[PDB]
């Protein structure tokens, strides 16, 4: 009795499987163990160390905060294992103990609570002491090598620190006094510490970016009338006009706004500051995308309107500037509104 149409479920392959993936992600971003069993139980990592320690390491969309939340408990096993599996396939060879901890530190962020950090510390000593035994030989107790490795998270800290004064920061002896008698009683050899101060001093060790990156670079572009939490994306950037009243017309460019689209949230802003090759917005209002819809509409004064709605009932009018514009926006808000809805999980 139902007609076929392209909103058939036989043609909703790709949009449901990619929903579905993209909400292991977010349950990910904001509980690693719900999302980690969920992408198991749809079959987007096998239920493997490697397996998940693969995922985590190349995947997009993963907030490395959270990863470093998961790979850093001690109770599962699993998490142990995923985590000597991600040092697995990170090989420190021939590289100083500060040059390995960069590498290491590219993946997983490296800071927060004292118990998760001693913790991805201590997993990443051992894989470098696995890989250059030689250099730990010269160490009285191989326990200096984990005290290094904080050492040198320290240094970094006080070097970049944008809250201590250039005089007051940590000078190259400074470092080496610090460390007097820290191998036990003996000192780790001056030349290894001169390395080590001369080069994070060339450059910062610093995490790689990630969908948190691009959300908290956004939100310092926003003079508020706080987005950048680990499971929120940044979706598209839209220009629209606001319209707010359908029935007579306006002059073109009156009420322009400037829209971000969250994966959960959508905020509008209009421009504030204006030229140096980028802008501010002021924050006008937010919607949540529960129980939102999109009523596509047009008169003859707004040939591309846009109308979002609820019944939980008009939340506000807008006038795209295109119908190729309008196209990708509301395909985008209504993909978008479908994930939150489908996420409203009753278990």
């Amino acid at each position: 009795a139902i007609p076929m149409s392209w909103d058939s479920p036989a043609f909703s392959n790709d949009v449901i499987r990619k929903r579905h993936y993209r909400i292991g992600l977010n349950l990910f971003n904001k509980k690693p163990e719900k999302g980690v069993q969920y992408l198991i139980e749809r079959g987007f990592v096998p239920d493997t160390p490697v397996g998940v320690a693969h995922f985590l390491l190349q995947r997009k969309g993963l907030s490395r905060q959270m990863i470093g939340e998961f790979l850093g408990n001690r109770q599962k096993q699993f998490n142990r294992d995923v985590l000597d599996c991600v040092v697995d396939e990170m090989d420190f060879s021939t590289m100083e103990l500060d040059e390995a901890l960069r590498k290491f530190q590219a993946h997983i962020r490296v800071q927060g609570e004292a118990q998760k950090v001693e913790r991805l510390i201590e997993a990443f000593s051992q894989r470098y002491c696995i890989c250059n035994p030689g250099v730990v030989r010269q160490f009285r107790n191989p326990d200096t090598i984990f005290i290094l490795a904080f050492a040198i998270i320290l240094l970094n800290t006080d070097m970049y620190s944008p809250n201590v004064k250039p005089e007051r920061k940590m000078k190259l002896e400074d470092f080496i006094k610090n460390l007097r008698g820290v191998d036990d009683g003996e000192d780790i050899p001056r030349e290894m510490l001169m390395g080590i101060y001369e080069r994070i001093r060339k450059r910062e060790l610093k995490t790689n970016e990630d969908h948190v990156s691009q959300v908290q670079k956004v939100e310092k572009l926003i003079v508020g009338k706080v987005l950048s939490l680990p499971h929120r994306r940044l979706v598209c950037y839209c220009r629209l006009f606001e319209v707010p009243d359908p029935n007579k017309p306006q002059k073109l460019g009156l009420h322009q706004r400037e829209i971000f689209l969250f994966n959960d949230l959508l905020v509008v802003t209009k421009i504030f500051q204006k030229k140096k090759n980028s802008v501010t917005y002021s924050f006008r209002q937010s919607f949540s995308l529960y129980g939102m819809q999109v009523l596509l509409f047009e008169n003859q004064y707004y040939p591309n309107g846009i109308r979002l709605t609820s019944s939980v009932k008009v939340l506000i009018n807008f006038n795209a500037p295109n119908p190729q514009d309008r196209k990708k926006f509301t395909d985008d808000l209504r993909e978008s509104i479908a994930e939150v809805q489908e996420m409203e999980k009753h278990r």
